[PDB]
């Protein structure tokens, strides 16, 4: 039975001021480097424990002992993602109902059906870049977000945000981003009911209304038409949970759509942005991935099968997920009194935070080179111990979108590497901006066309 380390305290505010920062995940990583595999974090009226080691996270991932907790971050997002899959408790009837209905819509097999719509958006990204003039550069996170948002819009509910036709996001996106920013800011806001925050609350309600209005209208229009499409909204209007025999109601479908649109934004586009960052910083790795793309993508437009045979591109994406997982933490609660790692007694209800970027730098798993970008780490995945690699979270509460996110990312990166040579023309210095997600802020490149027609 061991005493848990704790970072520096601030009198009555305990550890709370350590998260008064624009880069809290990066701050928590530096604390874990100091204190090790577990530390207690106290604030007025709360305590959580940050885990960093495969040794302890493997136990945290035991679903008989720990279930998904809603972090305060998830509680603030629930104000507009409701009881969709991401912001629901496991015990809420709408979680297991939506999970049973949606799982078949998100399988590897279902990706054959979305492939043509994903190609639509990937081809718009390639044409944009083919159409840049000689002096011009690419705003990498900006264009990856254009693609990932439009891909989930079109595959989700046959809706075109037409992001590649715009400088200003679509109205829905400006409201969604400002709602997400507001939810994230409330984490650091003392005395939120202070009348100084009156204007935030009125703006928050307006943005929730914008989102509900557009999504409720797309649902009503689809039901009003009877159209059957290749999209999640068809699967949700038609589907019945085999357990309860019930369908989702229109309110819950709205929450699922809002949830997928949150995910399909900078959380997916972050993976592509980090991947391209690592590739331009590791020209030998970029060359190997470009060689695979030229070898495999022999057709004007890539096939589902051809994306599956981009094995080294998939390893590149897993290595980017290792170093900078774009959904960098998740929360758990103890189902019963239990002892973590033979050393740390927990009571029923006690919270754990999994610090994924820190798990992914466990030298006992990965060896001494943990800071190196080496996709070849992933050549034999059977060698990876249980729960060592967790960018999509854990168990029944793992990312439902994982096969979607990886198919889109492998397709797009494949096509980028087939069509263009890349230049790190600014010698970009990595600056990771933390919102809901992580991104390489200001990451810019030049793309020189290889002049291969679509
Ligand atoms: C279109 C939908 C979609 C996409 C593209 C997507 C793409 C990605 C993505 C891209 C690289 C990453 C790193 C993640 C990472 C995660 N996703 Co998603 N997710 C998506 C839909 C979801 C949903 C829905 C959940 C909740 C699943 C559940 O609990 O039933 C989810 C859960 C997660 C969790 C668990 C959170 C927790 O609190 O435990 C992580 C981590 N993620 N996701
Ligand atoms: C919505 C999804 C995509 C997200 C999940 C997250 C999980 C953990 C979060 C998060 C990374 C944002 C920064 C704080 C952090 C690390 C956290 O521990 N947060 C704890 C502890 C905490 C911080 N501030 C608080 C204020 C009140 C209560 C708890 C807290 C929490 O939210 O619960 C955040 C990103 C957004």
């Amino acid at each position: 039975i061991k005493e848990m380390p704790q970072p520096k305290t601030f009198g009555e505010l305990k550890n709370l001021p350590l998260l008064n920062t624009d880069k809290p995940v990066q701050a928590l990583m530096k604390i874990a480097d100091e204190l090790g595999e577990i530390f207690k974090f106290e604030a007025p009226g709360r305590v959580t424990r940050y885990l960093s080691s495969q040794r302890l996270i493997k136990e945290a991932c035991d679903e008989s002992r720990f279930d998904k907790n809603l972090s305060q971050a998830l509680k603030f997002v629930r104000d507009f993602a409701g009881d969709g899959l991401f912001t629901s408790w496991t015990h809420e009837k709408n979680w297991k109902k939506a999970h049973n209905i949606l799982l078949p819509s998100f399988s590897q097999q279902a990706m054959k059906g979305y492939h043509a719509m994903m190609v639509d958006i990937a081809v718009q990204l390639v044409q944009k870049w083919e159409r840049l003039n000689a002096d011009e550069h690419i705003e990498v996170p900006e264009d990856m977000t254009r693609l990932t948002l439009d891909t989930i819009g079109l595959c989700g509910f046959n809706y075109r945000f037409n992001s590649f036709y715009r400088d200003q996001p679509h109205p829905f996106i400006t409201s969604m981003v400002r709602a997400l920013d507001e939810a994230m800011n409330k984490l650091q806001r003392a005395n939120p009911d202070d009348p100084a925050y009156d204007e935030n609350k009125r703006q928050f309600q307006e943005d929730i209304k914008v989102m509900n209005d557009l999504v409720d209208k797309i649902i009503a229009d689809r039901k009003a038409s009877g159209e059957q499409s290749d999209d999640l909204l068809t699967h949700m209007l038609n589907g019945k949970d085999p357990e309860t025999g019930e369908p989702l109601d229109d309110e819950n479908i709205r929450y699922q759509i809002i949830t997928f649109l949150i995910a399909g934004h900078e959380t997916t586009s972050g993976l592509l942005s980090f991947a391209l960052y690592f590739l331009v910083k590791n020209p030998h790795v970029l060359q190997k991935a470009a060689e695979e793309a030229a070898r495999v993508l022999v057709d004007p437009v890539p096939s589902y099968k051809q994306v599956k045979q981009l094995k080294y591109v998939g390893m590149v994406l897993n290595e980017a997920l290792r170093l900078w997982p774009t959904a960098p933490a998740f929360s758990l609660y103890a189902k019963e009194d239990t002892v973590l790692g033979g050393e740390y007694p927990l009571e029923k209800g006690d919270e754990l935070m999994v610090l994924i970027p820190q798990l992914h730098r466990d030298k006992t798993i990965w060896g001494d080179d943990v800071e190196e970008f080496r996709p070849e780490r992933f050549e034999n995945p059977s060698a990876i111990p249980q729960h060592a690699f967790k960018p999509f979270g854990n168990g029944q509460r793992a990312c439902i979108g994982q096969q979607f996110a990886l198919h889109e990312a492998t397709l797009v990166l494949g096509m980028m590497l087939k069509h263009f040579d890349f230049e790190d023309h600014t010698n970009y210095e990595l600056d990771i901006k933390e919102t809901l997600t992580l991104k390489p802020e200001g990451f810019v490149v030049k793309a020189k066309s290889k002049k291969i027609p679509l």
